[PDB]
């Protein structure tokens, strides 16, 4: 009953799940404008990449995470090697799994508590209805101290067994750390030419029974503070993406699409793109969304800068992989949390326009927060 070692990198997808091992060469490089091959960052990663097999590496990946700010340093690296693995056996391997780790806590903070997140919610809903933003996306954290270092391998076992379906991820940290997490929201594959993205945007709670569950979703379709949420997404990526691919559908609609704790409302895009792109372009491109920064992108960034009482680094960011060929995948960084040793920061974020209630917001990025909470065994 063997699990993870903290140094592996780890993806399970319904596209490519693979382990990694080893490490070849680390990547601080910074992704601003990363949406543009002249860039620093992708000369770099092309260099790295011929470097690697020149080297003697075959299919070279590059894996990691992407910080919410591009400015900022990235924790990208090319591993040793990688070993695929199969999806549905690692979900049954997981629910089998049988030990786990007395855990207790001798801190938990929410940073920050209720009533100054409330008046941030408030502050914000009220600049949305003002010309300067339509959408700004805040969000909090939940700080964790245990007693004895956590076992990040089997936590990703549990992980798992909570959550089946979403994109998993396990990455090692320059710092002896470890980003975990289990997002449902996918930001950019790129499976040759063909590429999509499937924004989320607009929740609410799933429930213990299939009829008030099954309705509970219905209404997240009619409900028009979430539809309006979620169209401020869409245009947004349609617009970006106009004059970088070949074609494109985007549904005018969202459909329903579940998490163990949530109803969320998606739109998926399809399209092509050229051969000037690959996985990186397009996500950086992308990334961050209306829907984990808000719009227009750059003037709630100073909104979020502003309000909250801390920095995101690598929460709201992006993880996943790309090779040396152009493809890869990349999901949002979000239901998940950073741990070293006894130490744990979860985050969770919404969802903010004129319609948003306080108590409402900070209801909802607290059933977000369950998903990682449910992996440690907390309410
Ligand atoms: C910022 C998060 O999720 C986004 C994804 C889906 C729905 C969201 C929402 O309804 O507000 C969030 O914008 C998070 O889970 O922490
Ligand atoms: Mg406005
Ligand atoms: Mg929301």
């Amino acid at each position: 009953m063997a699990t993870l070692a903290p140094n592996r990198f780890f993806f399970m997808s319904p596209y490519r799940s693979f382990t990694t091992s080893g490490c070849f060469a680390r990547f601080d490089e910074p992704a601003v404008n990363g949406d543009s091959p002249d860039s620093p960052f992708q000369q770099k990663l092309a260099a790295l990449f011929a470097d690697a097999k020149a080297q003697g590496i075959k299919n070279p990946v590059m894996v990691g995470a992407i910080p919410f700010d591009p400015r900022q340093p990235s924790s990208l690296y090319i591993p040793e090697s990688w070993q695929s693995f199969s999806r549905q056996e690692k979900q049954a391997s997981a629910r089998r799994f049988t030990r786990s780790q007395s855990l207790n806590v001798v801190e938990r903070q929410a940073i920050p508590e209720q009533t100054t997140f409330e008046q941030m919610v408030a502050r914000a809903a009220a600049l949305t209805a003002t010309p300067q933003v339509d959408k700004v996306v805040l969000s909090r954290l939940i700080d964790i101290t245990t007693d004895a270092a956590i076992d990040s391998g089997v936590l990703l076992e549990r992980l798992i067994a909570q959550n089946p379906v979403s994109y998993n991820f396990h990455v090692p940290l320059a710092d002896g750390g470890v980003l975990l997490g289990a997002s449902p929201e996918l930001l950019l594959r790129k499976d040759g030419e063909r590429f999509s993205s499937i924004p989320l945007a607009g929740s609410a709670r799933r429930q213990p029974d299939e009829v008030l569950d099954r309705e509970a979703g219905n209404r997240l379709l009619a409900s028009e503070k979430d539809r309006h949420e979620h169209e401020l997404v869409t245009q947004a990526m349609k617009e970006v993406l106009r004059e970088r691919s070949s074609e494109l559908h985007v549904p005018s609609s969202p459909q329903l699409i579940t998490t163990p704790t949530l109803w969320h409302l998606a739109t998926p895009f399809e399209g092509k793109a050229n051969s000037q792109e690959n996985a990186l372009t397009l996500a950086c491109l992308l990334h961050p969304t209306p829907a984990l920064s808000g719009f227009p992108h750059q003037a709630a960034t100073q909104v979020i800068a502003e309000l909250e009482p801390f920095d995101r680094e690598l929460f709201g960011g992006i993880v996943g992989w790309c090779d040396s060929e152009g493809n890869g995948e990349w999901v949002v960084t979000i239901r998940c949390a950073k741990l070293r040793e006894n130490q744990v920061r979860l985050f969770a974020g919404a969802g903010i326009v004129p319609a948003s209630s306080p108590l409402g917001e900070w209801r909802e990025t607290g059933v977000k927060l369950s998903t990682m909470l449910n992996v440690f065994g907390l309410h």
